């Protein structure tokens, strides 16, 4: 089951992200039920918006807000909900609703299209702008958010370590 | 696994439906293998028809025909096969092939678009007509069905209780 | 060609809307080129949003913004860009952008194409959620565009909508 | 424009079919408007069915029902509404509806677009399942329409199909 | 879980194939992680090619190359990744990278559209040509393959028996 | 009609490309018929491949192969066949097939439709992977066609691309 997926091959550099929401999909917010490991429908988003990246989490992590570390992962093609992808963290969007969303890109073994993206600054400015705007507005018709800013790979990695250790 | 999903938060008012067939999809009839909990292909439908609603069942229920209680769940967007959705029952299409198909709509927490639908009579007449016609004709090129009529929330709820208790 | 499509069967009650952008599609803003009648890519939207309804225009109309009357049309399923749909107007979303005033009509499929909308006779009959999504979209789809802004001002009834159609049709003559 | 598309390269063996509805699509019945050549939404089908094949017509043909010859064309993948495909006729589904008689031709992609259909020379070569689905669809797609009914009467060969094409082409002159 | 799916109802005649890659899909190569049974992203294919058939494996089999027996399964419609389909083997494409890919078609109970295909020779020549060409070229932009030839149902069945027994 | 679409706003820097085949689509090779302007199905590709980019042409151009200049255009999302996109050329893939010489231009969306490509000024700025996929595709998409072969010869810069456009435009006059 998805419940048995490890946090990564080598934390915080090499991680696995369990995808819950594909990039560019219908506005259905799914979530893996932590008890069953099954894909539950969390809610039908009320805004006409879509996640600009595949969205999911790192298993075996516990942040402050209670859940696992949530990650956005850009890919050439939308991924299947419930699928697991190997990535390396490169940044973190910090916001207040405080919450942190990491940005991880596919591991070199899955694709070479991202090798050049080592840090938050290497991410296409538009994409960063879209992620922010999305997080800043998807819940408008409901819960609110306030994007504070981006942080580097180090801070993204620190969040992973802290949450994994905190999960233990 | 899907095998561990509960019948609902509060039977028969608040239930979880394990989706096997998405609304408006290619004519592939999937079914969750009860032993493995895996999605098996039951058959490739022979008619050029598609389920007008997402189709699935309530876990931990056993009707007479042997299976779990089967449910149709309208949603704004097609759901993923194997996904689980929280709903509240509102009616039942009774037919003879006797079989009963409940109609459940998304729980208020997932969407407010259905709050006004409390009973079978609140369902759009077209949709009810489509569900009937579909059930009445999808197996024409194979097994036959004869739609007898709709029943209220109470009867739909009674079917859930009877099947859950019968499952115990 | 799309350029020859009439404004409607009986304006302003019965109109045709030329679809340029389907509902729930990828963020590509298409626009029918006025001279060729061909579907041009106006731009790739910068926000992660999608039109909540099919969006197009009534041909042979000229609003004061120099363009045809814009119309949003909800349909059970997304339509093909470049297709024409028979509708009857039911409301208008009034707004102000960086250029000035703008209005978007909301029209529903005519009774002969579908009965599902027969009960929607006016702006008030539209699901509140739908109205909310349309407003939120227009209010935010251009947020990532330097120098562009939208201020939704409110909705207006069928009568106001029909008024826009006649004025613009006459104005286009 | 689609209005200028020829009936075919060499009628009735080699024809072009203007596609209006793709195979396995959402239940939206499109129709090319005869005067504009534009794709109009004829209606949103009320049943949970979809055309088992791409459906369109041969341009410049006039059958006695006042419309062009209707043709169903199976293809490996669904075609774009408004596209034209070169086919060769292989059969005709004869039926009677509430208005009277109707016939739908079944044509397959010409050998130059694909070799996959070279072995389908006549109505009997079509997979029985495909023939069954087409009949069932026409027999049931209008079930939720008050006052509409279809009674499939049977299939006919390539020769009968080609006969329909020539008669209607000549008839359209 | 998918890990508990049996090899088939009756080996080597009646088997179950666990689908990992749907036919005609985006070039994402998924694979079921053998430890968790979860769908992992193996890699984003670099060529602009797509599997001409649904691709997966027979569970509880171990070939030489180490994995389970991999199967291509033509269907009227693309199948869901992680879904299981009942088929009967009809041929095997042998190649060297040595590797063997079986071709199985849906079991008669799921569809009758394939009853007439009993052996490798009954498969549409184009499809066989497409499978070969695909296998011969998908890894060009990376690992190489050399299609050697097709073999009959018997050889396909022999491969299943050998791998199942070898898996024990 | 598509036949009336101009070659561009300011050739060879600013051009329009009429899309015939979208990126990452089913293997159906569409082609705009030169006389009708309608989208014809040229053929169903025999290989399990798909165009890595949207593919079309610049109207009003005539290369020595007797056809308009072919252009591949990467876009964030696949475009509708028959739509026109404003681009600026950045390179050309030179190749030789069974008929002789051929060249495919690579153009990117103009700055006004999207800023995402502003940094792509020349063939060298294109992602190497993209260049590799395009070459591999043209080199293999016709492998299952008896008597057809492609030999990619190399890439050339913006200048060479712009040269192709002017020569062909002038040549089409
Ligand atoms: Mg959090
Ligand atoms: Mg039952
Ligand atoms: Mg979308
Ligand atoms: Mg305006
Ligand atoms: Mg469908
Ligand atoms: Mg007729
Ligand atoms: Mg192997
Ligand atoms: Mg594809
Ligand atoms: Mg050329």
């Amino acid at each position: 089951s998805l419940l048995n997926v490890p946090a990564g091959k080598d934390l915080p550099e090499d991680i696995y992200v369990v995808i819950e929401i594909p990039a560019n999909a219908d506005p259905i917010k799914y979530e893996i039920d932590k008890e069953s490991g099954a894909l539950f429908v969390d809610r039908f988003m009320s805004t006409a918006m879509f996640y600009p990246c595949n969205y999911g989490y790192i298993n075996h992590t516990l942040s402050l807000d209670g859940d696992p570390v949530d990650v956005l992962v850009p890919t050439p093609y939308p991924l299947q909900p419930g699928s697991v992808i190997r990535c390396r963290p490169v940044g973190v969007l910090k916001m207040t609703d405080e919450d942190a969303k990491l940005v991880a890109v596919p591991h070199s073994k899955l694709s070479k299209e991202y090798d050049h993206i080592k840090d938050v600054n290497d991410l296409p400015e538009l994409l960063k702008a879209q992620i922010a705007h999305f997080f800043e507005h998807y819940k408008d018709l409901e819960k609110w958010v306030k994007v504070e800013g981006w942080e580097n790979a180090e801070a993204a990695k620190a969040e992973i370590v802290a949450s994994f250790e905190r999960a233990k």
